[PDB]
């Protein structure tokens, strides 16, 4: 289904997990948008008020779409594919402990997977792909998209 039909995309952070330093949320989501723009024609800018394309949300339990969070573990996060309104939005379970590192749940790695969803990608059956449906920590410092990921996103864009 959907793909954005424009090159300039905006995101807004709804609120911040108390799990992390503010700046570290900003940076993690920024780095995660850079992953996809590296391999597409898209450009991603953080606006701080009004309607973004992609709204980034921290929330627990019933948070008012249909995709209720399940407490700590299980479903870590979910996102909507492109489209108007809620399309694009990416939602992180505040019942997880979000981190900049190997501990709890790495927000960067998770945000990369969700932005893939915000962008029109589904899951991959490759355990090496960031779009594989099982969260596995890998060094974020040397993180690199799997070739499966690149083919899938370039299947939609560019
Ligand atoms: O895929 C998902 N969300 O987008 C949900 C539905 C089923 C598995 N998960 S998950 O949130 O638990 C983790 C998926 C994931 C994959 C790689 C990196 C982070 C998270
Ligand atoms: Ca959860
Ligand atoms: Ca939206
Ligand atoms: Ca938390
Ligand atoms: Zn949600
Ligand atoms: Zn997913």
């Amino acid at each position: 289904g959907p793909v954005w039909r424009k090159h300039y995309i905006t995101y807004r952070i709804n609120n911040y997990t108390p799990d992390m330093n503010r700046e570290d949320v900003d940076y993690a989501i920024r780095k995660a948008f850079q992953v996809w723009s590296n391999v597409t024609p898209l450009k991603f800018s953080k606006i701080n008020t009004g309607m973004a394309d992609i709204l980034v949300v921290f929330a627990r339990g019933a948070h008012g779409d249909d995709h209720a969070f399940d407490g700590k573990g299980g479903i870590l996060a979910h996102a909507f594919g492109p489209g108007s309104g809620i399309g694009g939005d990416a939602h992180f379970d505040e019942d997880e402990f979000w981190t900049t590192h190997s501990g709890g749940t790495n927000l960067f790695l998770t945000a990369v997977h969700e932005i893939g969803h915000s962008l029109g990608l589904g899951h991959s059956s490759d355990p090496k792909a960031v779009m594989f449906p099982t969260y596995k920590y890998v060094d974020i410092n040397t993180f690199r998209l799997s070739a499966d990921d690149i083919r899938g996103i370039q299947s939609l864009y560019g």
